């Protein structure tokens, strides 16, 4: 016959769950559903792909299982990506600390601690800042620091600056 193997249905399960933002759902569906930390929803995304880094615990809810955050799609933007240029500093750090790939690029090369530059965070900018390739720059010819010079949101490339490194 034809379609005999399913296994979706506990896909987007998790990942609606988790990226919904309910540490409710989160928490009993592991403690109780049991549910898998590889759930794919009906196109093929990860619950870490789709997670909304809304609540803190249900980031390590997920890797708890084991889930991997080293996940890119359209534009290779993984959940790093996102939960910088979106605004989530909170369970950013906790999944971005834990392991989560906030080293990777989306396509052009811009890493994800460019984008929070971008964007003026404060926090998340100067905190993507040494959870990064304190090196790697743009396609256009700029990095974490040079970056910070342009979107001058505040004290930006000051923050970013100091954490660099500058042994001298």
């Amino acid at each position: 016959g034809s379609m005999l193997l399913e296994e979706v249905c506990v896909g987007d399960r998790l990942s609606g769950a988790a990226a919904r933002g309910d540490v409710q759902e989160v928490r009993r569906l592991l403690h109780r559903e049991l549910v898998h930390p590889d759930a794919l929803n009906r196109f093929g995304k990860t619950a870490l792909q789709v997670m909304m880094f809304g609540s803190p615990a249900v980031a390590l809810e997920l890797l708890k299982q084991g889930a991997s955050p080293n996940v890119q799609d359209a534009s290779g933007t993984s959940p790093v990506h996102d939960a910088a240029r979106t605004g989530f500093l909170d369970t950013l750090k906790v999944l971005v600390e834990h392991g989560a790939d906030v080293n990777a690029l989306d396509s052009t090369g811009s890493l994800p601690i460019h984008l929070a530059i971008r964007e003026g965070h404060s926090s998340v900018v100067s905190f993507l800042a040494p959870e990064s390739d304190l090196h790697h720059r743009d396609a256009s010819g700029l990095t974490p620091l040079e970056l910070a010079r342009q979107r001058g949101a505040q004290n930006l490339m000051d923050i970013l600056q100091g954490h660099m490194m500058i042994p001298m």
